[PDB]
């Protein structure tokens, strides 16, 4: 129902510029905050920027501060991200996500290739091989107490991240009951009771007790 179509990415030389545009539809765009979150090749998710509602107020990550500029056009229901002085480190897949703390809807991601503290989250294991019907357990540990401000996201290969659990344990509307999130403080676990063939994906844990919100490196679930 809710669509977030991204465009504007591609391949650029170091020092160049790009403009990413995420056209949203299916919700009151002017009522929600919007965010850009990037994923480096073979790395975890990283929060880039957010624009809040009717405040014209921007929040940026320290690595992209001064170089990136987020903006929104409420008449077009579009979220723009102007990337300037692009470095080699900026090469990643950029997703536009809804809201500022709990990202319920994500874009499919657009690739940007450039060529010629806060709370840290650790997930366990980094990868695992299980069969259909098994019970899998993923552990998310926070460097400090984050209360119950924990989210679990499911990212299938090459697809957009999907919100599974929010506030440590509350299940997202539309998520099967086989998913269960539990834990508090600094220790959280995501358990899948009976694995399914479509369930093989990478699972990420995010915290929003501290801004900027940080993710884990991810937990890959493969076949045997």
């Amino acid at each position: 129902e809710v669509q977030l179509l991204e465009s504007g990415g591609g391949l650029v030389q170091p020092g160049g510029s790009l403009r990413l545009s995420c056209a949203a539809s299916g919700f009151t765009f002017s009522s929600y905050a919007m965010s850009w979150v990037r994923q480096a090749p073979g790395k975890g998710l990283e929060w880039v920027s957010t624009i809040l509602q009717h405040g014209q107020r921007t929040l940026y990550a320290d690595s992209v501060k001064g170089r990136f500029t987020i903006s929104r056009d409420n008449s077009k229901n579009t979220l723009y991200l102007q990337m300037n002085s692009l470095r080699a480190e900026d090469t990643a897949v950029y997703y536009c996500a809804k809201n500022r703390a709990v990202f319920d809807y994500w874009g499919q991601g657009t690739l940007v290739t450039v060529s010629s503290t806060d709370i840290q989250m650790t997930q366990s294991p980094s990868s695992l091989s299980a069969s259909v019907g098994d019970r899998v357990t993923i552990t998310c540990r926070a460097s400090q107490s984050i209360s119950s401000y924990l989210n679990w996201y499911q990212q299938k290969p090459g697809k957009a991240p999907k919100l599974l659990i929010y506030t440590a344990s509350t299940l997202q509307s539309g998520v099967p009951s086989r998913f269960s999130g539990s834990g508090s403080g600094t220790d959280f676990t995501l358990t899948i009771s009976s694995l399914q063939p479509e369930d093989f994906a990478t699972y990420y844990c995010q915290q929003y007790r501290q801004r900027p919100p940080t993710f884990g490196q991810g937990t890959k679930v493969e076949i045997k």
